[PDB]
């Protein structure tokens, strides 16, 4: 389709193996292989993600990533820098911070409520910004949270991103990762930005239990469980403070009406007991030691 030509008018022109040097593969997933690099001038280090378009197309969401992200900059988001197309590959240039994913922290260490509150505050800030600009991430999970060496928190991977409008402020595309999905998305009801709030809630369960509910099961079985069970239950709910349990239940409220939004969840008292972001850095050290 001309959808490839629409993409050819968005990207920049260049080698682009002339500016950016010092390539190192630091990742490889469904979003494509990710490299670290640096362009002459400099001294800015960058991350370059590479998709094989003529080997694993989609392909409407590909363009949607660039368009939505290039005009939505925020401190709590990995920021788009540029994009090129070479051969069959699409390259996306973005900021880089070193220091692992939240996933490595939540599956190899234990976070206290002060640390969970700091991570949640930063995430809510990114969501509150996205939602105020009619943007829904639709794939909130620890895998998509990045941790700076100074304890910074950045939302990443907007490949499943979606833009709403007052004329059609809801969606019905069954997108995201099964276990982190809101019920209204699982059961194909019309859904809004509050689905990000849900997945944030599931990600808190990660930070509490080390993994999202039903993870032992299979993706489809999980979707069924989410559909049936609705609001998931902690193995040991008593291990959480009263101010934390209230926070979770306002993130995981079945009633989309009664479920909190990012703007009002930033006002929750659970975020008041938040520790400074520097407390997250020993978790990063510990995460890297179990990773070895
Ligand atoms: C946790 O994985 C470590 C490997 N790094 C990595 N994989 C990525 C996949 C997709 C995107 C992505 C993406 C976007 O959707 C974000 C909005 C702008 C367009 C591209 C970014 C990835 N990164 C980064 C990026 C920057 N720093 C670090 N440490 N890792």
């Amino acid at each position: 389709e001309e959808i490839l030509e629409k993409l050819r008018s968005i990207v920049s022109v260049g080698d682009p193996k002339k500016k950016y040097t010092r390539f190192e593969k630091i990742g490889q997933g469904a979003s494509g292989t990710v490299y670290t690099a640096m362009d002459v001038a400099t001294g800015q280090e960058v991350a370059i993600k590479q998709m094989n378009l003529q080997q694993q197309p989609k392909k409407e969401l590909i363009i949607n990533e660039i368009l939505v992200m290039r005009e939505n900059k925020n401190p709590n988001i990995v920021n788009y820098l540029d994009s090129y197309l070479v051969g069959d590959e699409l390259w996306v240039v973005m900021e880089y911070l070193a220091g692992g994913s939240l996933t490595d922290v939540v599956t190899e260490t234990c976070m206290d409520e002060g640390q969970i509150a700091a991570v949640c505050r930063e995430c809510l800030q990114a969501l509150e910004f996205l939602h105020s600009n009619q943007v829904i991430h639709r794939n909130i999970k620890s895998d998509n949270i990045l941790l700076g060496m100074d304890g910074s928190v950045k939302l990443t991977d907007f490949g499943f991103c979606a833009q709403i409008t007052p004329e059609q402020s809801k969606r019905s595309e069954m997108v995201g990762t099964p276990y982190w999905m809101a019920p209204e998305v699982v059961t194909r009801k019309a859904y809004g930005p509050k689905v990000d709030i849900w997945s944030l809630g599931i990600m808190a369960i990660e930070m509490i239990e080390g993994e999202p509910p039903y993870l032992n099961e299979n993706p489809l079985r999980a979707l069924y469980l989410i559909a049936t069970n609705g609001t998931p239950e902690l193995q040991n709910p008593e291990k959480l403070s009263a101010i934390f349990r209230d926070f979770l239940n306002r993130c995981l409220e079945m009633d989309v009406e009664k479920r909190g939004s990012a703007k009002e969840l930033l006002q929750h008292q659970f975020l008041k007991i938040a520790k400074p972001l520097s407390s997250l850095t020993p978790l990063i050290a510990a995460a890297k030691e179990a990773t070895k």
